[PDB]
């Protein structure tokens, strides 16, 4: 509260250490759903059902341009690229066990990074 602070992590590495975690989801080989938009205007259902589209390019032009606050914020969006994924795809499709493969893949790197 007012004047009563608690002891908080050092953040001055996050920025740094997200866009290493970034880098390493891009490189991931089954991050190729996720590189880029899906495509609004190709896609049927996607613009109506998808409330809020995100993908790995979008959250590198964020990060890049100080567009995350903190990097609990930097988390939301990757989760919600995920989210959007299980949303669309059917588990037992490519693309859907892509998704789950990137989401085990960016926690166990979220974990190792930051839950010290």
């Amino acid at each position: 509260s007012m004047s009563v602070k608690k002891p908080k992590r050092d953040d001055s590495k996050d920025l740094a250490l997200c866009s290493m975690i970034l880098t390493e989801m891009e490189t991931h080989e089954d991050a190729w759903p996720f590189l880029l938009p899906v495509n609004l205007k190709l896609v049927p259902g996607y613009k109506k059902v998808i409330k809020k589209p995100m993908d790995f390019s979008t959250i590198r032009e964020k990060l890049s341009s100080g567009q995350y606050p903190n990097l609990e914020t930097f988390a939301l969006d990757v989760r919600l690229v995920f989210d959007n994924c299980e949303t669309f795809n059917e588990d037992d499709s490519d693309i859907g066990r892509a998704g789950h493969n990137m989401r085990k893949y960016f926690e166990k790197k979220w974990t190792d990074t930051f839950k010290v």
